[PDB]
């Protein structure tokens, strides 16, 4: 998919995060949000589109990827232990790399 | 070791842990297939030889296996709660990952 | 932060898990070492400076932290159950990793 669909996926499934009711609503939704966020690793975002793939900066762009990827873990770990306030209360760190990474590269 | 002797290591262990009983087993195998994955990612696979160290397609490669390292992942923590099983049957997909991953580049 | 600063990052807060009480100064200290290894993924070591950004030798400088991260995940999943003898014994390995790789680029 395209960086902005993908973009559009990790919001929607942090809305249902937040909204979620038990621990497998929050692991369904966490996939869901790595896998968006590892097939963006692919994409070129609009404010790069004049930039080369190996570019400093798009290789700053994919480390942004990979450090959402290990916070989406961090969520995902306390949702495997059951703990779901506890991964909501993560996601919500979620919600502030998502809204960064989407105003610094749209 | 070379990507192709990666790729044979991932192999091996699939193996391992299609016939293993306890997590313990189970779990030493995926640790294994985790260093083979993350030392295939390093390498330039035979397909793409030709192609410029800074081409899309050696980002796309590299992208793969950070997928297939998440999949590992999801496998061992399985493996971690003690559903030897579950993390067999997950190790079965793995195999098609893996090996679709292999004859993709090879 | 600079390569040699994030290593430097990495160092101290293996110092401070190998003088830890408890499980939250384990946590605390593993997630500073992974925002480094990230943020290091994005450095460049001096004597690489004339390479390209995505040569085989930046690629293997990457991919190492790559496999930092993913022992740091071992020890933090390990710490956040509590394990902290079995966290510590973790970062042990890793420092060995962080020196290595410290060798290899310096
Ligand atoms: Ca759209
Ligand atoms: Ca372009
Ligand atoms: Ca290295
Ligand atoms: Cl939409
Ligand atoms: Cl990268
Ligand atoms: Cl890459
Ligand atoms: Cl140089
Ligand atoms: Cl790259
Ligand atoms: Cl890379
Ligand atoms: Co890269
Ligand atoms: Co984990
Ligand atoms: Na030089």
């Amino acid at each position: 998919a395209d960086w902005e669909d993908n973009m559009e996926t990790l919001n929607d499934n942090l809305k249902v995060i937040e909204k979620a009711d038990n621990a497998a609503q929050v692991k369904d939704a966490l996939t869901k949000m790595r896998a968006a966020a590892l097939d963006a690793k692919k994409a070129t975002p609009p404010k790069l589109e004049d930039k080369s793939p190996a570019s400093p900066e798009m290789i700053d762009f994919r480390v942004g990827f990979d450090i959402l990827l290990w916070q989406i873990h961090d969520a995902l770990c306390l949702a495997n232990e059951g703990k779901v306030k506890e991964a909501q209360a993560a996601a919500e760190q979620l919600k502030t790399t998502v809204n960064a990474h989407w105003q610094k590269y749209r």
